[PDB]
């Protein structure tokens, strides 16, 4: 199998399909939401699903779409960091390590953002999670800058 | 050439490229349709077509980054899970389904979006179309997991 | 080291990665714009810092978000288009040229963005930037075809 090609790799792709499939959780989320809360987005959407005066804003469906936006901002450059990184032959307890946080902070950022945790649980997460994807651009840009 | 390092991989970089250049149809619609509407969302760009008042909001505009939004939150994570499925040595014409499921899916999504085409059909494209994400999903964690 | 798998790779990783953290510049800017306008998204953010009126939308809030979110629309699929472009023994100064005008593009239109410069500076440095992704699409697509 070619995710043998580095020892990093395996724990790369098992945090990142997670995380994929944590950003589609927030989909899933978010689509049950405007059919409860009766808040659609597009008016052939409202008309379906009981009349026009539903298709309307909802703070529920909003802080839906900016954590997955948020996923957007973070979650996708550490699809192309981590992969990148995986092949230039970390340390595999430190390259742990960097997925590890990713994951967890992540997690526990969409948990912090839906839950609707207190100022600055969410604020918090996030900065923990981007320490990582610092640290593993850095270490790229090192690796592509001597290789130039 | 590179791109004969696995099976699927020359069938999965010609779905990929053609949603890729979908994805800049939609940013050239929106483009055109912010200028034909003159709806811009930038007081400069409102001031060089026609003056200030036209930096609004317009249906249409919303619409299409409502499209474009979606493409973001779908496509992107087929670029990297498809990328990943095809070194996994997976059937060749079961991955070719993969990959046109998902193409067709979310092209039908993206006309179905701007073509204001009565629901459910935008909704179900999209559940079309995630269902081989889904599937190549489980398929990278497992591969992922016994290479731990 | 496996950046030596193609000559155009050191390159391309060194463009990406810089733009990347070009991003991650943009997400610090905005959540600095938040905290000097007490612009805040959330209520919980607002009620930590100064009071529930702090949730509350703002022009230049939303500027910070427009150019991440143009970001999102193009940075993201260069990073997947230049990848695999990078393996497909392109010319290397050929190559060269098309990451250094969508990185030289890419950051004039950030700073044409944020700085409010006029119409249609930021629009011309969009297409700018958007004609070596188009390129190296188009040559993917013939590569992928051909291998079919
Ligand atoms: C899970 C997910 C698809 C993300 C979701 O819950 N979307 C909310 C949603 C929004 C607008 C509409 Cl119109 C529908 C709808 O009716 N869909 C449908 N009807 C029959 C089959 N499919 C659903
Ligand atoms: C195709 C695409 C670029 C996506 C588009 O249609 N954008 C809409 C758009 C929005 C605001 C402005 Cl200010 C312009 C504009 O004037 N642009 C320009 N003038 C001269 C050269 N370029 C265009
Ligand atoms: C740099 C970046 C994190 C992007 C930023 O400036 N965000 C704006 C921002 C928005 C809302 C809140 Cl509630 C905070 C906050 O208090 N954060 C915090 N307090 C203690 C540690 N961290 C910050
Ligand atoms: C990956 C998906 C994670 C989903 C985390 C959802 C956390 C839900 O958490 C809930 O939030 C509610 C407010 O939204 C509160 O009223 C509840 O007390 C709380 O349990
Ligand atoms: C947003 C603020 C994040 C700053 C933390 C930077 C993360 C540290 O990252 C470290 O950088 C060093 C120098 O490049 C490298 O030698 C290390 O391998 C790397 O782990
Ligand atoms: C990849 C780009 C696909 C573009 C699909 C555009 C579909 C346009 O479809 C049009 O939509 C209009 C409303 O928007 C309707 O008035 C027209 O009847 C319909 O033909
Ligand atoms: C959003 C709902 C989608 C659920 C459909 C799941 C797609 C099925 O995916 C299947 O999963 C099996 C078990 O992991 C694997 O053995 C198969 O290779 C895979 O095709
Ligand atoms: C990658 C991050 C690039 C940041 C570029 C910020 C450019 C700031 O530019 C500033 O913009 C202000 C309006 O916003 C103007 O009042 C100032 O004249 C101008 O210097
Ligand atoms: C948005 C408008 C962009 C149009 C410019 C297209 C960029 C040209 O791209 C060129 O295409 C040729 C034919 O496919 C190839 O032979 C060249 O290698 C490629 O550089
Ligand atoms: N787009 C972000 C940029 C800054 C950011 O990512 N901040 C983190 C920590 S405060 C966050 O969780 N933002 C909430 C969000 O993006 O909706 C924003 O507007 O806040
Ligand atoms: N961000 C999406 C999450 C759910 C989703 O992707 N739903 C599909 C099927 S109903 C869709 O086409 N949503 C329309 C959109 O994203 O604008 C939303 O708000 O609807
Ligand atoms: N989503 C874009 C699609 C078109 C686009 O990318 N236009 C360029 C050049 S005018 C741009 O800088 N748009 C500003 C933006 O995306 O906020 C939009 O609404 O404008």
């Amino acid at each position: 199998s070619l995710v043998m090609s580095s020892p990093a790799l395996p724990a790369f792709l098992l945090c990142s399909t997670l995380l994929v499939i944590k950003m589609y959780v927030v989909a899933i989320i978010t689509g049950q939401v405007r059919l409860r809360k009766k808040a659609f987005a597009n008016p052939e959407d409202a008309l379906r699903h009981g009349g026009p005066q539903y298709c309307r804003s909802d703070p529920d469906v909003e802080r839906c779409l900016r954590a997955h936006r948020n996923d957007m901002e973070t979650i996708y450059p550490f699809l192309f960091l981590g992969f990148v990184y995986s092949f230039l032959g970390p340390n595999p307890f430190v390259a742990w390590m960097h997925f590890l946080v990713f994951l967890v902070g992540r997690v526990a950022h969409t948990v912090a953002y839906l839950g609707k945790l207190r100022a600055p649980i969410r604020s918090v997460t996030y900065t923990l999670a981007q320490l990582p994807c610092a640290s593993m651009a850095l270490q790229i840009l090192w690796e592509a800058a001597r290789h130039l």
